[PDB]
């Protein structure tokens, strides 16, 4: 109602059916913030121990160089040589790169935005893989069983990090820039272990305002691409958002907790120290209209585009002809929960 980030605490019985619970948190309005936390039942664990992954290879570690001032920044991601987790961790916990001393989140937050452009960190990002054991059937990021699977059930198409899992090994001050998901999908993020990850979110109903702000500050960027925020290079501080009246909220994700982003929910954030997160995209019936209307990067060829055709055919058959003819003028109402939420309404 205030479009603020909500947190949920499912029972183990509730935790069993992933799609149904997302339908439930949406019936509670969680999607309005564009971001929600889910704390799993105490009984649940995805892997017995994380002690046997020191030899896992991070194929393409990136150094995050950041340039900018007064709350506006551009981030250049520079690929470094491959690396084992053990090698990463020891860099991460080294004195040069480890978390500074701090009392409250607010202080660490100030330190992040103050030292953003100094001493570039390394982010072990976009590693193909899962840390779930094969037997875990609840909230398994490797096989969430949502209608996004249609991309690989009806079509034979695989998209790394999108319907397959990605691992993110973070250290202090590693960042994810402001962005929505590819095709404005949902995403799920599970923090396996380590120091926290802090998130900023803008409600989907005020997302355009964020985009107008960004276009204002980066007009050359705006001109050379229709959706340059999809480059995931743009950092904008909470003080800049507050100054220009963009509504937003912030939340800190601890180890063992899930974050869900919702369609067209802009988010950004940073890692507090050494940690590991797993994520992928997923969809619900509500996403389809977002997919249909998503504005994509127009300046790169290696970017993610999902043929919406099969989703329209299967879930909106009465609109298929109209859509295919270019006359579908459905307007998205960001406050409405996905259809599956009828059960709880
Ligand atoms: C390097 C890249 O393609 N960026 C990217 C693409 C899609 C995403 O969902 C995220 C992302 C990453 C995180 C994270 O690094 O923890 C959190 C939320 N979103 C980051
Ligand atoms: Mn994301
Ligand atoms: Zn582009």
């Amino acid at each position: 109602p205030s479009a603020r980030i909500m947190t949920f605490y499912p029972t183990m019985e509730e935790f069993r059916n992933f799609s149904r619970y997302i339908a439930y948190i949406e019936s509670q309005g969680a999607h309005r913030a564009g971001l929600a936390k889910v704390v799993p039942p105490k009984e649940w664990k995805p892997r017995a121990s994380y002690d046997d992954i020191d030899d896992l290879v991070i194929p393409a570690p990136i150094q995050q160089l950041v340039t900018g001032q007064s709350g506006l920044f551009t981030q250049y991601n520079i690929q470094k040589k491959a690396m084992t987790v053990r090698e990463f961790r020891k860099i991460a916990n080294s004195d040069k790169y480890c978390t500074p001393r701090y009392s409250e989140f607010e202080e660490l937050e100030r330190k992040y935005w103050k030292n953003l452009t100094f001493n570039p960190p390394i982010y072990g990002a976009d590693v193909n893989g899962t840390l779930y054991e094969k037997h875990v059937d609840e909230w398994n990021i490797g096989r969430l069983r949502t209608i996004l699977d249609l991309v690989e059930k009806e079509s034979g198409i695989t998209i790394e990090g999108v319907n397959t899992p990605y691992l993110y090994f973070g250290m202090w001050k590693t960042s994810f820039a402001w962005h929505t998901e590819d095709m404005d999908l949902y995403s799920i993020n599970y923090l396996h272990f380590g120091e926290p990850k802090s998130w900023y979110s803008v409600p989907p109903e005020h997302g355009k305002r964020l985009e107008r702000l960004a276009k204002g500050f980066f007009p050359g960027s705006a001109q050379s691409c229709e959706a340059f925020l999809r480059h995931k290079m743009t950092l904008i501080s909470p003080l800049m958002l507050k100054k220009y009246g963009i509504p937003f909220d912030k939340v800190t994700q601890e180890a063992g907790e899930f974050m869900i982003t919702f369609p067209y929910g802009y988010h950004a954030g940073f890692n507090h120290g050494f940690n590991c997160a797993e994520s992928t995209n997923f969809a619900t019936r509500r996403w389809i209209e977002y997919g249909k209307q998503a504005v994509l990067c127009s300046c790169r060829k290696d970017m993610v585009k999902i043929s919406m055709d099969v989703f329209v055919r299967k879930f909106q058959p009465e609109r298929y002809k109209l859509w295919k003819a270019g006359k579908d003028n459905t307007v998205i109402d960001h406050t409405l929960p996905t259809p599956e939420a009828a059960e709880f309404l």
